């Protein structure tokens, strides 16, 4: 019935594509691979793509496939069910934001309290956290974070913050292998994503753990959320069931189902997560646009030049 390229993850698209099926009765076949590579190769089979679907962990892949007039535009209800203030908006209403994920900071509770921690992620990189803080430097949300930090603060505010990671912060290869160094007490905190944490927790019991998460709030970078959204490709031969699954994603069913198995914020309102997540809007993230190749490349000079890569 419908194929959908999936950069998300392959147990939620699968959860979501179940559901969907299960509701509709359309069978759904994923092709499951990092967002980057997916839009890629949606460029180039243009329109004779197989691909039904675009189901992005990225926006930014979204916006490449759009800026090439190869998404289909979608009704105003899909669009309008994820709406909020602070939510990404399609300029051409070719795509739409479905849930997001945020930078938290995660700490030990058996030696820090709320009380403790900073009011703003740009205050770790100093003395006072020296060897208590921990990040990755190889992580794309790391790298999402730098790029989100000259957008709000400029340049020399992101190198300086970087610069004081690297002469105080302790870094870690994954953002996994980080939460772990949490858990097992050789760091206080340190900086990830909250997905991490969740699926601990869950899979754990969380009284069997003693880490806890920070949101800092307050429009600050550290508050940053990644949005994930879908599209219909205008080559779609099943553009109906292809335009169908989306207002699914966006509705009350598609997002239910999706937060079922994922710690992602979801967009829509009437949904409560089964993951202890406050609403969104409650995050107060901060307004930032889309990230573009360029600001990645600026980024990766950023840590270059202040000794991370
Ligand atoms: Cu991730
Ligand atoms: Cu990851």
């Amino acid at each position: 019935d419908i194929t959908v390229y999936n950069g998300q993850h392959k147990e939620a698209a699968q959860a979501v594509a179940d559901a969907f099926t299960r509701a509709t009765g359309i069978k759904v076949k994923l092709n499951s691979a990092k967002g980057d590579q997916l839009a890629g190769q949606i460029k180039e089979e243009g329109s004779r793509s197989p691909a039904d679907v675009f189901y992005s962990e990225q926006i930014p892949a979204l916006a490449t496939l759009s800026a090439a007039n190869l998404l289909e535009p979608l009704p105003a209800s899909t669009i309008n069910e994820t709406r909020g203030k602070g939510v990404p908006v399609a300029a051409k209403k070719d795509w739409v934001a479905l849930s997001g994920r945020s930078r938290v900071v995660v700490y030990d509770t058996r030696k820090l309290s709320e009380k403790d921690l900073e009011k703003s992620v740009l205050n770790y990189a100093t003395p006072k956290w020296k060897n208590r803080i921990g990040y990755v430097p190889t992580s794309g949300a790391f790298l999402e974070q730098i790029v989100a930090i000259v957008k709000l603060k400029g340049e020399a505010a992101a190198l300086k913050w970087l610069k004081g990671l690297k002469e105080y912060g302790k870094p870690y290869a994954k953002n996994s292998v980080a939460l772990q160094a949490v858990e097992n007490g050789e760091i206080d905190a340190a900086l990830i994503n909250n997905y991490y944490w969740h699926a601990f927790a869950r899979e754990k019991g969380v009284q069997n753990v003693h880490t806890r998460l920070n949101f800092v709030r307050h429009r600050d970078p550290g508050a940053l959320v990644t949005y994930s959204g879908a599209a219909v490709l205008k080559s779609s031969q099943n553009k109906d069931e292809a335009k169908k699954f989306v207002a699914f994603l966006a509705g009350k069913e598609g997002q239910r189902a999706l937060t079922a198995v994922r710690a992602e914020y979801p967009l829509n309102p009437h949904v409560v997560s089964t993951f202890n997540l406050e609403p969104i809007a409650k995050l107060e993230a901060p307004q930032v646009s889309a990230t573009t190749v360029s600001e990645k490349e600026h980024a990766t000079r950023l840590l270059e030049q202040a000794g991370m890569k």
